[PDB]
């Protein structure tokens, strides 16, 4: 590689020959994935269509939900305890409509999710137990994301995936018979720099039915705003992918999440 | 909205019809605003002109100052306790010169402002009490902002505004008779992605006199650097707005601060 | 400066006359610098070539390593305690090969570096003791940096530099006879927005030998991936600087790290 | 007082003349008290009889409950969210049976109550709003108390009472129009060093009915153990007070909670 | 129990009939116990003899060590990383000499053991996996215990035992197939209020050989002080039990660790 | 020591021969001591008399004050910043009246002193710099001490003394040329289990003048209560020592602060 005198060549060779990074079929071998959502309803809102598509193709999809959704209401007659119970039933209904069979609830309180070692260990435990091929998580670099649970979940999910294979990390996991694990695939959903698209034209009406199942979050008057907003998001991704309705994801080789100044160039 | 096949149309309709988002007069009905500053002098440096303009138009402007300014000196003869006392008198003088009548001091120590639930609750209490129509806060995504108190204040102010209307958030506030509150208007000051401008050509000399009132922060020799820097900032904003001297703000609909991949497009 | 009617003029004058900012020879008077690395091997990987060039020019280079490298292995036979010992010897060998004489080990555990006042005070102590002219640190705004130790180190280094000269900050340092200190020079390594380059075509094979000295981190099979990745990075910086192999740095005047909306413009 | 040469005399004079400390009728003027409980059911279990006696005498009793009781079950079919909802209804029933009209729920999670400034501020807010004459709280020095929520509540309640009257403590409370407040009376319940007793012979069957109202906590099989345990506690206090069934409290002058080496002598 | 009019009767019946509390053989059915030690060497120093006695009787003894022993040296030539490696080998040798076959290392750093939910979860995981009949832990109420790791370990071990059987506590443990678990037996070692004794006259020379195996901690000159100190401790316990050399333990019914004012009476 | 068959003998030998523990003159070689106080005025109130006696005997006494005294007023007209300034001047006057030359201010805020590694390191730095022979600190086991700053200071002081001599603890101190340090002498003031007394009948009126110097803390009406309280405390210690007025201290050999079940027996 000392032979090479020009960046684009080196870059092309690094990606294509050295890393063998494929953006055309990057879910080739994947049989099990984790979707990590900050609140009940985030998996379905950000990639509900893709989830349905994967379950139909007989890929096993497992949700990890970081919080209980305790705060998500303006109704003074509903306690956070009542609302958590409700949003558990709602995500159970929603997850059944897409093919999703298992949900792990971390049960950190909505608005109170720590960026801490503790939460890294909670995720690394599940990854080591379920040995998934791929993990989906919200992009922590989404510009203007003011929800701290969202930002946190992103960094934690990356940290967890990064540390799952390190046997000195959360070592009691090994001592009780969980083996360390490398994930093959990482995809960021809720991203503004997607580089992989999935047509959801055919499943858009199911996706919206699975979102609406979260009745607590979507009364008629809120739905007036959110059905348009969601169709607009699907068109934004759609236009880039040459279809009506798409879901955007950012997929990179693991190496590019660390000390890569040209990471923004894929 | 199923009717729509292209993004730009959907985008235009979302902004114009669904959200009714106005960049021509977004302060229409605003009678009271909060300006949140990390240190004494930040409201005046970032939007002192706009504050004067608002008070002249008979709009009530209330400062929330996050810290005491304990660290802001190189003089070995001044203790942090002395400096805090001084910077309280300075901001009191400065605030009088602009039309500003109330300041809340959180009194967290300069350089030690936590990114915590506690501080969210301190802000949400004031918002519920003062029921402001609009809130101004420093842009936390300002590139190359190395002051941790600045970054923190931005995220906290957004969190506070987002959570003020949720009755299960800091619920003791309700139990002692503070009602939940929605803010109509959010504006980010100290931003590099402004999309709303205020002419301060006419109030620039008052703005500089109100900055200079912070004598502790601005001895003659420091002022040699800072009067130029401030004129340059006002020109940068000015050029974009077609005037000599402007203050820039980023204003978006509340919806766009959460899971909006096209947020950077306004 | 009231005279000026256009931004670009004011900008040019602010940079050239007021701030005297020089990008052609910014290491004029620099005799002593600190290189702050999150892990053992980060100084060598991010600016090993530049460090050699500085040593040869008789500039004193001191490493501060934030963590012990406890987690950096997939081998189930190596404890984090064994690995820390090993990576100490490796960085000692690597530091010998470049001209580096002194290493401070903070010994926070890999993956567990706090963003806290405590760690700010640990750095400020070293800066006040060594009174360095310049500090190098990894760019905390590097896009897609998922390693929390990296993000943390960047913000802490800037905080430390900013607070070293404040006598009310960590005041016990003064009480035991460490004087406050201003550093002249700040340079961000591992950056995607570099604006200063150093030719390392001549030292590239030494740099790779000094990286390979970290045997724990770079077995044959991993080096198949990392020798290409590093040549590609050096070309990326190289293309921008018009040479084969360069190391990129971002250098700005201290003022631009605070409330500067045109900071992105240098 | 320089006249005095013997401790017992000075001690007697300090208590009787200087402090005017009365153990015979120490609730003389009290019209409003707060009972602070770590979990739902702690007020009723530790002093349910005394509460009834006070409400019958037309004294206003307000509960502050620190936690939600999320963890208090071995039943794998009940979520912490369900159980919190349930224990809210149970304490509402229980509190109605005794004369208690108002409950504030802090809603910190069972087993997760922090010993933090935040929680001190939550209590000081309620004290300043309700201006109670007296506060009851569990004795933090109860030997062999392994429940961390119990230990925590005790220290926090004392801290809160101590800091309620300090206008520089949680100063935003004052800024929104809560005046500082001194409590006249402090009583520790769940104590092993009681020095004031209340006959509950006449209300013991109501106390047990109000405990049993917490059905979640007291199934038939658990009640086999807890009816005896509670009768035994009431006899232990009873024997000391010369009655069948009593509730023990430790009452001291505020001064004795700080730097008093003979505090254990009342 | 309404029948009873005097405490001593009720107390006797509570202990003997209701709780069936046995101080003659409280290890009756115990096949597996956990010994929790703050540092390498604490299990052997506090109850090494008892451990030997248990392994000879074919009872399975598992150590949980909370910290790595990083700080335990005055030798400036030994890093904390070197010392941890050493103290791992030492406790492995020591544990072999007593019958002990499993050690779990939490690897929190010596002097830095947090009193946190995280550490509770680490212990509860091991308890649920190993389903021990009994747990030994240092008495957190030991007067004049200044080592914060000691105090912490005590409270944490009690918390862990208390919370192991609650399915809503660390619920991910259940989701990955660890069942909740109740411990039958709790014994506090390093206690000044022991109420159960074990003769170690016959195993005292093995106990001292197993202590001495921690060479790092016990050079000749330190052993001059510690062999006497240990013989003195064994006599103190011995005198109370009517033997030369004993190890003291405090054993109570689980009920007495919560809201029991007469707990100090057994 | 195998020879010995009885505890009291072993105990006597351990104390007298092995540990050489002297309660008759335990300040033999002491030339320099630290007095650690949680608030300004705690050294003077707890051992002001003893301090004068030590100064007169030409022993160097250095105050470490943990907090700034920010909260200590009921006056709504005084800010915590004003009060800290004032209490600095007051402790400077008070310290002059006794022979005290040097005060280190940690400047943690009153009511907000952390029990953290950070604060341990702040104390260990001062101890290593001043190499004192002895340290005085408030007894953290003082029954009914409700002030969290007091409890915290005690544990921190002991931790600091324990860890000062460990070169792997706060190792950057060594890297900047502070040597590790063992203190010879530890004495607990504000204790209810004193075992060493100092006659202060001769200095009692100076002690009261040095307390009264803290005017902020002691207006006429408060002094009506505090002059009696202090005379009573001095008599309590006095009676035990067979004098009118004494100051009590608890002194033990360093070994007894760790795993010593008979520590209560001296
Ligand atoms: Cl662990
Ligand atoms: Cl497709
Ligand atoms: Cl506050
Ligand atoms: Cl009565
Ligand atoms: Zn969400
Ligand atoms: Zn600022
Ligand atoms: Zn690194
Ligand atoms: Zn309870
Ligand atoms: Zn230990
Ligand atoms: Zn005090």
């Amino acid at each position: 590689f000392e032979e090479i005198n020009d960046f684009e060549t080196a870059f092309k060779r690094l990606l294509n020959e050295v890393l063998e990074f494929d953006l055309q079929n990057p879910l080739k071998d994947v049989k099990k994935v984790l979707c990590i959502e900050p609140h009940p309803d985030d998996c379905v809102i950000g990639m509900g269509g893709t989830i349905k598509r994967l379950t139909d193709r007989g890929i096993e999809v497992i949700y990890i939900c970081m919080t209980d959704g305790y705060m998500g209401t303006t109704d003074e007659n509903i306690t956070g305890h009542e609302l958590a119970q409700i949003r558990r039933k709602e995500e159970e209904e929603s997850a059944k409509m897409l093919g999703v069979k298992k949900i792990y609830w971390l049960n950190y309180r909505d608005t109170e999710l720590p960026y801490s070692r503790e939460v890294r260990k909670d995720l690394v435990k599940i990854i080591r137990k379920e040995k998934p091929d791929g993990v989906f998580l919200p992009d922590p670099w989404l510009p203007y994301e003011a929800h701290p649970d969202h930002r946190a979940t992103g960094f934690l999910a990356l940290d967890a995936v990064a540390f799952s294979p390190l046997p000195n990390f959360s070592n009691i996991d090994l001592d009780i018979g969980l083996k360390p694990h490398s994930v093959s695939f990482i995809g960021l959903y809720y991203t503004s720099r997607p580089n992989y698209f999935v047509d959801i034209t055919d499943v858009m009406d199911l996706k919206l039915k699975a979102i609406r199942a979260h009745k607590s979050q979507f009364p008629d008057d809120i739905w007036e705003t959110w059905e348009p907003f969601l169709r607009t998001v699907a068109l934004y991704y759609g236009q880039k992918a040459g279809v009506k309705y798409a879901e955007g994801f950012r997929i990179m080789p693991g190496l590019f999440y660390h000390i890569t100044p040209f990471a923004e160039l894929i």
